């Protein structure tokens, strides 16, 4: 075919190391074509370009070339580094790194005011994804990145907290996923906030399956767990309306969790109210 984006963009000679991210793998780079100066970029690299590896890799690519929102992870262009003979993936930087970092770090400029805040900004970056009639399977405070103190961004980090406590029941027992249990991970991702300040979910649905338990046997417990109503308990000081807006993303009758729609206004005029 083409290169999947522009091969003069971004070249590698002027692609310089700031600092190491996560481990795929991400970096801080500048972009300095040209004099010590240049954008600040985050730089996505995949460990083992495997057919199947790279092919999952351009997929992700032709998903964030369609992407463009405030509240989604900002697409800039690819570097084909090695003599265009390797292929990694340009975004923009976000200082502040993952949600979940941040709320443990930062706990000193969040109140429930601007939890709220990013519920209602992921609830409509999830509003867009479905327009482009995308699954996201991923929603956890681990996979939003903040901007700073007033906007988050959903992304999908893609470098692999076992990720089946954020499952839906059908996910799990069905592997079907859907705009619904998106919903139904939301609602995990809103529980994840309200207990920013050993409550984890893997934590506290370990506590109630029962800690010694190992293997496949959590999953079964987890599943059945599920199916009859077991659900993480309230935070402590989560109000009421809040906890009310978990507990009906954690339907287990797919068709009556609400929308991202409705979500977003009920979560902007619960704010708006005060
Ligand atoms: C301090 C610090 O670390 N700052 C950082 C770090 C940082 O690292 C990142 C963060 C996210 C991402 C990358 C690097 C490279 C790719 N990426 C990312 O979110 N990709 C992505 C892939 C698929 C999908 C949507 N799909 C739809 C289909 N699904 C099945 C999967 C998800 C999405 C989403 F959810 F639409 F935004 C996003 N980026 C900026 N600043």
């Amino acid at each position: 075919g083409a290169f999947a984006r522009d091969p003069t963009q971004f070249e590698e000679r002027h692609l310089k190391f700031l600092q190491q991210l996560g481990k795929g793998s991400v970096e801080m780079c500048r972009y300095d074509p040209l004099d010590n100066t240049g954008e600040v970029v985050a730089v996505k690299k995949l460990q083992h370009s495997t057919e199947e590896h790279l092919r999952d890799f351009e997929r992700e690519i032709e998903i964030l070339k369609s992407l463009q929102h405030d509240n989604i992870v900002k697409y800039k262009g690819v570097c084909y580094s090695a003599g265009r003979r390797n292929l990694k993936l340009i975004m923009e930087y976000l200082p502040y790194g993952s949600l979940r970092d941040y709320l443990q770090k930062h706990k000193e400029r969040i109140d429930h005011i601007k939890l709220l805040q990013y519920t209602s900004q992921i609830c409509k970056g999830m509003e867009y994804l479905g327009t482009k009639r995308y699954i996201h399977r991923d929603l956890a405070t681990r996979n939003i990145l903040v901007e700073n103190e007033n906007r988050v961004k959903i992304g999908d980090f893609g470098l692999t907290e076992s990720p089946i406590f954020w499952y839906a029941p059908e996910s799990l027992t069905e592997s079907k996923f859907s705009v619904a249990s998106d919903v139904w991970s939301f609602g995990v991702v809103l529980y994840e906030l309200f207990t920013y300040i050993s409550k984890s979910p893997p934590a506290e649905f370990m506590r109630m399956i029962g800690n010694d338990k190992q293997g496949q046997m959590i999953v079964f417990h987890l599943i059945e767990l599920l199916k009859n109503n077991g659900r993480l308990p309230r935070p402590d000081g989560c109000p009421d309306e809040i906890y009310m807006i978990m507990t009906e993303c954690w339907n287990n009758n797919v068709n009556q969790r609400p929308s991202f729609r409705d979500l977003a206004l009920r979560v902007d005029q619960i704010r708006d109210n005060m």
